[PDB]
């Protein structure tokens, strides 16, 4: 009748769980039910999310669909890998490969290196957070060295109070006038920034951001000031797809009441990603049922050791990646190693009538432009 | 009491030193009890099961090792349940609570040394990972002090050392740091000798603490302008005693325990034995009754009470001796401080100590 399913979200992601339930319902058949148990933690906090896994696991959860950061990873990665249980993730995708977790998002550094080569930059800095990984570093690295680029690579993750080391920033990146940034972190540091270019100096139309991630018009980003400066960046969602629109059609007209951070007409794309991997459970789960092979029985301690990895594990997570559909972030499909394959980055501009698609990249590691 | 005592599989030099120290300093007031795990350490879970196992047995302080995929299951568990952790281990940038960083920083030393050299332009080899802020520190500071890097993460290496060196002759800029582990090392170096015209006018310098320690002489190195760090001087009483009974000791009883010189980490092993032993005998003595034991699931049950955690982490940062890897001083997080790191370059005659970096100020020559 039912599957047990796990939920681990962060401390107040609203959005991505009501895109979470809105999913539940949307994918729902007679067929059987996805009985969910949720928790919120401090997902940078590693006790806090072995003590949420194992609370799951001693629940006999088949399958949890949760977040992890940069501090947590090798936590849901080793207990995953250990016990033979399926991490469904919005969250960065890990670099090397990895058991057990699938990795709903796409990776990102190979579009952006194309977009690098594609304004044919070659001296720019790139201010980055390690709080996605540094996988994209050591990308950058390797083709500054390889296809000869200059290369600032500043992480600015580091911050404080002293904003006199704000404008020690780009009171250095004056130092070769380099105008071309681009920003590999969080929003907070990326609005922090780029005001500091407004604020304090110019010419602030001068500059060119690339803005490295996956949301640019989820609707934050475009709402600071960058002042006449050309602002690039990345999106996976595509809103312009029919697939797409009937679910704002519906989202933009839920009761924010009754689910937090709907009720709009954008959606990040963690909460995309938290929609498409509640279709991907699905689907696994009744190629599973197809087979007729038995979800089921003691699962006690995680720190039993021995430790005894569920027998039905290396079946679910067979079918978990053997999954195929499109949903709000496009083409969903996985290699061996759970890793997005087969989709699509769309490439945008910032312009005077909003954002412009330009062109998209496709995992076949290609750019190409539109007319 | 009873501490804990977490080791990576085979570390047996490390283990060996740990030995003859609690044996060293078990000295009149009390023998610690030493409860032995030999873990994968890279195994976040492996990890999670030692640590908590101590946690159970109701262990106050452990002592062990961590790496790259391992440090923050040991933060989160050391600050969450208040038990005290004392590492050999990279000392890890930012801070953290019950956490004794027996390691000195080498970002410091380093970024001195380049200034020193009057590099400008020079290559990195940055090897995945002994904790890669150090090539952080170094893109950090290149936009300041200007420095055309060329970073390369020899991380991979799957045959293409060849084309490395080869397109690092494009710019003809022959200046290259080398940070990762003892065996890319070697492999990397043999590699400049073959294929490799001409691998004399390069300069390479070395970014660990063991210097001596492992295979220096072991290597032609052709130019064979090379630099590097040694935290233990064996030019000091102190070492040099020491390694009168470990030149002495039998390789059996003790594995890796009969050689001239010892790794900085069997080293910092050693030193760490007699931190824990300064820190309890200085809580007896001021009549701190500690107590205590049989505390249950790590996951289900309370950590040791704060203001009883405190006391003991607090004596150990308070710690100050001297030692192997010589003044060991804490701050209030736990990293080393008022410590010197000297700089070596390689000679004819063999390795010599040229210089000393002050963590009190910079580098300087002898």
């Amino acid at each position: 009748n039912s599957i047990q399913i796990g939920g681990l979200f962060p401390r107040g992601a609203d959005q991505e769980y009501s895109a979470f339930r809105v999913g539940m319902v949307q994918f729902s058949t007679s067929e059987f039910r996805l009985t969910p148990h949720i928790d919120n933690l401090e997902v940078a906090n590693s006790f806090a999310v072995t003590n949420a896994f194992c609370s799951q696991f001693s629940r006999g959860v088949y399958a949890i669909f949760g977040f992890y950061d940069k501090k947590s990873v090798n936590t849901i990665t080793s207990f995953c890998g250990t016990l033979h249980v399926s991490f469904i993730t919005p969250s960065f995708p890990t670099d090397g490969t990895h058991p057990f977790v699938i990795q709903m998002r796409p990776d990102l550094k190979g579009a952006l290196l194309s977009l690098i080569e594609y304004y044919q930059w070659d001296k720019f800095a790139y201010l980055y957070d390690s709080d996605r990984g540094l996988s994209t570093l050591q990308a950058v690295l390797d083709s500054a060295a390889e296809k000869k680029w200059q290369v600032t690579a500043i992480n600015v993750g580091n911050i404080n109070n002293d904003d006199e080391t704000y404008r020690s920033l780009f009171q250095d990146l004056e130092l070769k006038k380099e105008r071309r940034v681009i920003l590999d972190c969080e929003r907070d540091k990326v609005n922090d920034i780029v005001d500091q270019v407004i604020t304090i100096g110019k010419h602030v139309k001068g500059y060119h951001y690339i803005i490295a991630n996956l949301g640019f018009t989820d609707g934050d980003l475009l709402k600071i000031q960058f002042g006449g400066a050309n602002v690039s960046g990345f999106q996976i969602v595509d809103y312009d797809d029919s697939l797409v629109s009937k679910f704002i059609e519906r989202w933009s007209t839920l009761e924010e009441k009754e689910y937090p951070g709907a009720h709009t007409a954008t959606i990040k794309y963690t909460s995309a990603l938290t929609y498409d991997a509640v279709q991907v459970m699905t689907e696994a789960f009744r190629n599973l049922r197809k087979q007729r092979i038995e979800i089921s029985g003691n699962a006690g301690d995680c720190l039993a050791n021995p430790a005894v990895p569920w027998g039905q594990g290396v079946e679910i997570e067979r079918a978990l990646k053997q999954v195929q559909v499109e949903g709000l972030s496009g083409n969903i499909k996985f290699d061996q190693n759970g890793k997005r394959i087969n989709y699509t980055i769309n490439i945008m501009e910032l312009k005077t009538n909003g954002p412009r698609k330009i062109g998209y990249w496709s995992e076949v590691d290609k750019m190409v432009v539109t007319l």
